[PDB]
């Protein structure tokens, strides 16, 4: 297990254009083409990310490429923030992964507001952060997938993902 | 009417910490302290941000030095976005306010997202900007500021803030 099988469970593998859970036009792995309610966007968006005319439709090969360098994002997003490269730097590698999930979900802004979570992780302190983390409109939102990443943080290993 | 006008009346002036609409610990102009639902991590964040101890209330001067702060983070986040920039250069000085407005709300990458309504307002398609950008969460979220927003996309002018 990695954090490349990790988030294709969290967010699944399509090859078209498709519209996620929250109405957002979606492709690959978990790749957000736009909040728009426009195809046309999302269509455009998706020519540039890949480079050429795809008319909503990748091959396994480009969205693979395409995650690998959503990943490369989430990695950088944490590595730039003053908030969330201490908690990374301090974790260990399975640990790492759920904290990528969280970035590749929501950005590098959004995860940097969870400060009081993130000092219990730098602290090692598991079950606080995973009490507090689980009140938060992110697990609200996406539950089944926050019970996953929290229970990641909580064991650190790769139980939640079998 | 400007920018900081513009803000204080959508966040609001206070100079004790307070929990905002979706209950999330917030000081001075929208300033956001934490995600975490504790007062003590609420405190402790304001401390590093003013660099003494507040005890959660600081002084007027303080809210507007650190407001002057988070909007110069607004602007460097459009500057830096590249779908932002383009966007934010073709616009008038209200138009701009209304943009940073966005950004200062939900952040660079949150607006960013917005595709299809920043090409419109680029092409200055004022009125398909108002419609795509209402049928946003955001617009759901936070109705009343959004409608302002929009309006104020819409016209260029102040008007929706008198
Ligand atoms: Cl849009
Ligand atoms: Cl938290
Ligand atoms: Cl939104």
């Amino acid at each position: 297990m990695n954090i490349f099988e990790m988030l294709r469970i969290d967010e699944g593998l399509r090859l078209k254009i498709y519209k996620d859970t929250e109405g957002y036009y979606t492709i690959g792995i978990g790749h957000l083409l736009t909040k728009s309610p426009s195809l046309n966007a999302a269509k455009s968006e998706l020519d540039k990310a890949i480079g050429r005319n795809c008319n909503g439709v990748i091959t396994k090969d480009e969205a693979e490429k395409l995650f690998n360098q959503d990943v490369d994002a989430a990695v950088r997003g944490i590595l730039r923030n003053a908030k969330l490269k201490p908690v990374y730097d301090s974790l260990d590698a399975v640990r790492r992964c759920a904290l990528i999930n969280m970035v590749f979900q929501m950005g590098e802004t959004g995860v940097a507001g969870f400060t009081n979570s993130l000092r219990m992780l730098q602290q090692k302190r598991w079950d606080e952060a995973a009490v507090n983390l689980a009140k938060s409109r992110w697990y609200n939102q996406t539950p089944n997938r926050a019970k996953r990443v929290i229970t990641t943080f909580r064991t650190g290993t790769w139980d939640a993902y079998k």
